[PDB]
């Protein structure tokens, strides 16, 4: 095989895993969607793409969304000149489809589990409760002159409000700029300055881990740059004394107090801004092909039903919070929950003591906070029931095998289906992913492509595709889906050349992927962080993978930098975990001699530095430029 | 009994008028009997309701784009919804639509101060202004939801001005001409509205109405408004700011006669409504247009040839409703009247009548008891048989008065609707159906399509099962036409209506349902007067005084009292005929103090009578009762009243 | 017969052209939409006139467009007040129906011809490639703050992206308000400040003929009186270096290489303004969107029997009501392909006509008498040894056709093959109003022939007012009913509106034409009643005398005017431009004007004999086409000339008359 599978301890004939007996049907959980096996999941997906999938999306999209007015052509434009259209004709409004149509069906069905800070201060928000808050304040948007397609940038932390925030916006037809509550007043400053919102929401201080966000102290810095600015809407989440600009600065629960609970729903078209996401590329999403889109990737790759209470533990300040925490949960009419902690605040159990707490039907987080909570031991999570729980997800990086084992062996007791999600903010929905009811999965592979999804592997230098399977290269797209990105903020020349210009006829995400004998699709990691050593391409998952096999490897992060004899050299920066006494031991060769063993000497790395912990809220591009969170730039 | 009628002349088996000939049947919708409102009626309350009035919005309203759900919300947080993903435009169905059918059909029947001046406003001339105006507002950059104020006379193109403002999707918000500066400065300033439409002058009772000095007093505080809209009613030489100020006439002669109309959710707000801080009551659109046009239809029994005479001013919202909205809806003719009840004479109302052939009246009390003040003579010798249904509205219209307007008015052969509703409920709430509703003489019967009302215990808070039962009126469920919100203080609206008594809305009226389910409004909750813990309701006493020969009108309120709590002090108009110099002021006192004695009782007499020749009230008709209580409480036509208690 | 054709060399009888082979769906060449007699337009345009007409209305409607919002009311208002009302209730996007519907049909299908002002620059504009610069365009109009409602100038030359920046201004529901590339600073000044535009929309110059127009000179020298105008989108048409004020100017393509190459359609009510276009105070001719955009697609498809697969050249300018009708949105609307020429019709030489239709296969031309007795001007040798057969109608727009001009159109540039389509209409009508459908009426030299679908037209007696029922009858044009495509107001100006057209001869619409119906029940339209000529109590059309004096062997074009005469009233005066190579010193000039005299005595009568005769060597038009009589009429006796072409032939006509 040229195709190797991450690196795991487990052999390869022992790790494939089945759809588990929850996803059969069986011990009262309900039937699947797709199922039982890959053959079920072809059939349905052979309909969401080629040259007759017109009648499909149609029939999903009619039957997911509640329209103003109906859409006559179903699919238009093209990643040349990026103007892909989606239902252009058709109107509708996001908020109507994730509040309203739930509320006149149950009013008081739970739309959020908002898990607070404190475990103590949770509680449940009703579709009643919720859309009445996001009428409040949609009402107070027009109030400040907020018309169909002002930006509105939104600097919240995970308190339940935020999904009405969100949705205020889209209930009028702004444009919400979302930025996550830790970034800096500098980071802040450049996004409401590009998106050029008069209005801004936020809070007096976020709460996460124990710990006080200065929230509208980092507001405060900000804006003394960002003139466009006359309004901000502050909302009183801890009540501690925070400064108030007369004029500017009203507080969210005094302003939507003179306001009514029901506000008027803006009939939005089809490709009219839903939302401007910073990651800056100011990416922009529509309506219906994004809502759509959030919609059938998580009812089908995580198989939601009605009374299902599904629980992302990512931030609304992500894409990951815009699509499976609020767009994409509300709009099939579940119950969502609205984490404002960490993993391990107040201990380490935390986010079991959350799922047995509500019976949590599906998790949904990272591998950095799988790998933190396998570095902290199975006892805060042997000692749970979890039997809730049908789905456990990944996503925003290669799931190292290790994890991924350490995720369905714990958290899930071996019964839970494990989908590694795939995609990126432009990507909009999940692209590549195992449905739980369908695919038996590999550790660490997003195996096969969503609903709409047709990648496939092109030779990076030749730019040819590389028809088969045992075939490794750059991941690419087809075809336009749903949900794909419009374009970057005012700037569609950076939207072109960044997916759209290196390999025309495509869409370019940016990451190195690999298709198996079998057809599991491998995500290897972004092309940027690639090691060609002696014109061999390594991957950055693939050597990561291998040292954290290594007993007592917590993370790792392997770069590049040119050397005069291979081209390239591997250098690894590792990060053990707190047991391992490096005063006692001396263990920088038995790791090289790990990626040896498993990779190759080329792999080895020339260099090995042993630290403490750089991360986003990993940054391998300034790995890259140090060897070529000061503790780095020390070793 | 325990719940007692308003005192009447007439014995209470000689005091049920059934639907007179003229209401008998051609056809009214609802008879011809009680059941027959009954049967009906059950169709629009309940958990099973809402195919009623999703059929009913559909006949009535011509719409844009069709609802789906039929109503949702409630008090608790003000969020009533009623048919929330339909459109429509309140403009087309009062206008375009009609002007589609018969163009030439008169919409308005503009009564002008002098009868000379009077003529018919077609359907087709009422759009071209219409869409004239709403050409001029879209020229000044006023979008759907911008603030209008309207400060118009009773001239027939303020009914262009409120259809031009709903036309585009602008929330008008009226002003009664001859407010003072300062009130309309409020006003003004509340709505933060940037264009105001008014008229040089105004005309009411052969007397001139400055209302453009009056309006270039106010805006010298209210910065917001940049463009003012002045209709050349009068000719008269008035200031006009350059800039500020143009002629409508000279705008909207440089505009077509069409104009689009905006396409409004139903929930999009329609108008501001200020009461006498102020509280600008906001009404919707689709639930306030269907419910002004199902009680116009129902309580006056009208037919698509009709020719409705609403005598009040589209400054209240009785003309927002059934002067406008109500009437146009149903694509009739509406009568603009312009003058006084006694200008020139107290025989107007009777000759317009007359003139028009006018087939109902709708007019106040207080417009009653001044025609019953002036005399038989000039209704006496007037024909009047065009008429079928006589309204009255404003407050509890005193048995006395009731039978001077069935007996002159109606020659005992009109139904006399007493229509109950507040500015808040936006429609007619509790009327008789004249066609199938037999009458009490200051009754207003029983409630309206969509209201479902109770009687709950002011003091233990709970309803009050069945009937011959008194105390505080309530609904129990939303309506399509209630008000949604108080501007920019939702807040005073909860609180005003919704808490009170959670889980009702709140009228602030007290009311019984006697042995028969009739339901009898006594008046404002604030004016009932507790002596020695009974509560005397305004219409008891009031009532009971105008019996006695010469009293022309009263107004009883409540002061602290030692020995029985709070004691009832009486301030008395008399006719002008009654010489008051040949009788003691101190026996006629004690004959009315008595008059309440025998018909109330005992608790009842007031401890103080007071003669005067005018009760302050406003300009709508009510009687400021709040004044004359603070008065009398030591708490300084009011410097009369403080010098006479003196 | 009291009423009298337009003189022509050819014997009457000799003078019908019924509708010829490429006109009968032979030669493979497609059936005409309607064919193939007189009887059968009748039997059809019964159908859209009378108070029954609203089935065919409402159908044609549905039909022709793709509607957003269907209609109830099919029409409503009338002229006395100016309340034109047509399909109120539907909502709809003249961009949509004119791009986004064919884009997603055929995007590859070429949209526009554009013919550079140098031939080897042409190309072809797709769908795909014209929707695209549209939405970047109306994303940009967006970004700018341009609303629904909101007035938008454009000074652009005829490149194809003038396309473009009219149909963003309708995607967004913006009313464009186009002004001819050319005129001065003050013409342009006047007209984007009574919009009261805050974006203006331009390039830095424009090529016609050669010449460079220098857009941006003027639009710089304008904007310092426009306080208004915030922001100027400028194309890169040459390249040449203009001034660009910091902040107010942005590049066309840098401002659209930022927005994305899609735009949604702002869903328009029928009645929502389309567009403003202010003829030569200003005059703010206004048109609604529905009834405007459904006109130009019948009258399209109709009087050019229009075919999906066909290539339409009209030869105006879209700073003119030609080219935003037969252009831009009555070719768009039907999906067909339309050129965008921005050269003159004698650049590089007269052949470029001919070039032109030979090297795209030109299925219909669309052109004014006035570049017809141009080319005629110049020589046979020009269009003799051209194919053409891909023509199958000839258009005629802008004035009456002499009949002299009219031979000369249908002998050379239709090699006697082609139906002649005289179209009468105004920037008022919207649409064509009178016009030959070719497949079915045979055609008279100079005669617009019968009404289009939608117009009932009548003779009235301009002195009595009353209406002249029946044939042979004389008098001044005038509508019966609004039809769809009727201008709904002048802007912000509705006084005028109905004193000019609805005020005159109240219950009709006034053109402003003397017209005739002859014995056949063929309309004629005799020229403005403005330059009528009485002599001795006789009224004199224009164009029967220049038709008379066009006869004459060697006259090019000529021009009559009136005069106050102190025996007969009024006095003809006329202006005589003859061919470059006609000796004028060899012939004694006042020999030709002695031999021109006698040949309008010949035709017309001795009351008909101009009273003096001047040669020169142009005339004063203005670029649609059509001759300033008005400037001739005041000079002979002894003030709006923004669209003057040549403003030096008034100062040879000044010194030639004293
Ligand atoms: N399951 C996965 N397996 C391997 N790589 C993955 C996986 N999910 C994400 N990625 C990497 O994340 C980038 C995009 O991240 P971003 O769009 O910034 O954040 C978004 C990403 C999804 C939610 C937050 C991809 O281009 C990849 O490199
Ligand atoms: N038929 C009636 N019988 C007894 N009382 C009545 C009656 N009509 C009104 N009222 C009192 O008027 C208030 C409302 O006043 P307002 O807000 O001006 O509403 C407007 C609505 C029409 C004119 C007043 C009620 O709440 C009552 O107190
Ligand atoms: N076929 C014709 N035969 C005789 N006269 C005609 C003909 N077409 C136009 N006209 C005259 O042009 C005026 C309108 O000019 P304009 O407003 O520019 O409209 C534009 C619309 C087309 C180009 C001019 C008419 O009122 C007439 O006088």
């Amino acid at each position: 095989h040229h195709v190797h599978p991450l690196p795991d301890s487990v052999p390869e004939s022992e790790d494939l895993f089945a759809p588990p007996p929850r996803m059969q049907g069986k011990e009262g959980r309900p039937k699947p969607h797709i199922g039982p096996n890959y053959e079920s999941y072809v059939k349905e997906w052979a309909k969401t793409v080629g040259p007759n999938s017109d009648e499909w999306w149609a029939a999903k999209a009619r039957e997911t969304l509640d329209w103003y007015d109906d859409f006559k052509t179903v699919r238009a434009g093209g990643f040349e000149h990026g103007d892909v259209q989606w239902f252009p004709e058709g109107t509708l409004n996001a908020a109507y489809n994730c509040l309203d149509r739930h509320y006149y069906k149950n009013p008081k069905k739970t739309a959020i589990i908002y898990e607070a800070d404190e475990p103590s201060e949770s509680r449940e928000v009703s579709y009643e409760e919720l859309m009445q808050e996001t009428c409040r304040v949609a009402n107070v948007l027009k109030s400040y002159g907020v018309k169909k397609g002002d930006a509105v940038s939104i600097y919240l932390p995970m308190t339940w409000q935020a999904a009405a925030a969100f949705l205020a916006c889209a209930r009028i037809g702004a444009i919400h700029s979302a930025v996550f509550a830790g970034f800096s007043a500098e980071s802040l400053r450049d996004r409401v300055n590009d998106c050029e919102c008069k209005v801004l929401i936020t809070t007096d201080e976020g709460r996460r881990g124990g710990k006080t966000i200065a929230t509208k102290q980092i507001v405060d810095a900000a804006l003394q740059q960002c003139p466009l600015v006359e309004n901000v809407l502050v909302l009183r989440r801890t009540g501690n004394k925070v400064p108030m600009t007369e004029g500017r600065d009203k507080w969210w629960d005094e302003e939507c107090a003179k306001m009514p609970a029901y506000c008027p729903c803006e009939r939005m078209a089809s490709e009219d801004p839903l939302f401007i996401l910073y990651t800056p590329k100011g990416v922009v999403h529509s309506t219906a092909g994004y809502l759509l889109g959030t919609a059938l990737t998580l009812k089908y790759v995580f198989d939601a039903h009605p009374d299902d209470r599904f629980a992302c533990m990512a931030d609304i300040g992500w894409i990951t919070g815009h699509s499976y925490i609020i767009y994409g949960p509300l709009a099939n009419g579940i119950t969502t929950a609205v984490f404002e902690s960490t993993p391990v605040y107040p201990t380490p159990s935390r986010y079991w003591d959350f799922v047995d707490k509500w019976k949590a039907t599906q998790l949904y987080t990272a591998p950095t906070a799988i790998r933190l909570l396998r570095r902290m031991g199975e006892d805060h999570v042997k000692n749970h029931d979890l039997s809730s729980l049908r789905v456990l997800g990944s996503v925003g990086e290669p799931i190292n095998p290790e994890a991924w084992h350490w995720y369905n062996d714990f958290a899930g007791k071996n019964q839970c289906a494990i989908v590694d999600t795939y995609w990126m903010t432009e990507t909009g929905s999940i692209s590549i992913a195992p449905l739980p009811g369908a695919i038996s999965t590999k550790p660490g592979s997003a195996t096969f492509p969503f609903f709409g999804m047709d990648v496939d592997i092109i030779d990076p230098q030749t730019g040819q595709v590389l028809e088969g399977n045992d075939v490794e290269g750059v991941l690419v797209a087809r075809r336009p889906w749903p949900s794909i990105a419009r374009t970057v903020y005012r700037d569609h020349k950076r939207y072109l050349e960044t997916y759209m210009k290196p390999y025309p006829g495509y869409f370019f995400f940016g990451d190195g992927a690999a298709r198996d004998y079998d057809g599991y699709m491998w995500i290897k990691g972004r092309v940027d962080d690639v090691i060609n050593v002696s014109g061999h391409r390594l991957s950055t998952a693939e050597v990561e993978s291998a040292l954290i096999l290594h007993k007592g490897v917590a993370e790792t992060a392997v770069v590049g930098c040119a050397d005069d004899l291979t081209g390239q050299a591997v250098y690894a920066f590792v990060t053990m975990k707190p047991e391992f006494d490096l005063k006692a031991t001396k263990l920088s060769k038995e790791l090289a001699i790990q990626v040896r063993k498993v990779i190759g000497p080329f792999a080895a790395p020339k260099k090995i530095y042993l630290v403490s912990d750089p991360k986003t809220r990993i940054m391998r591009r300034v790995l890259r430029k140090i060897v070529a969170v000061e503790e780095v730039k020390q070793k």
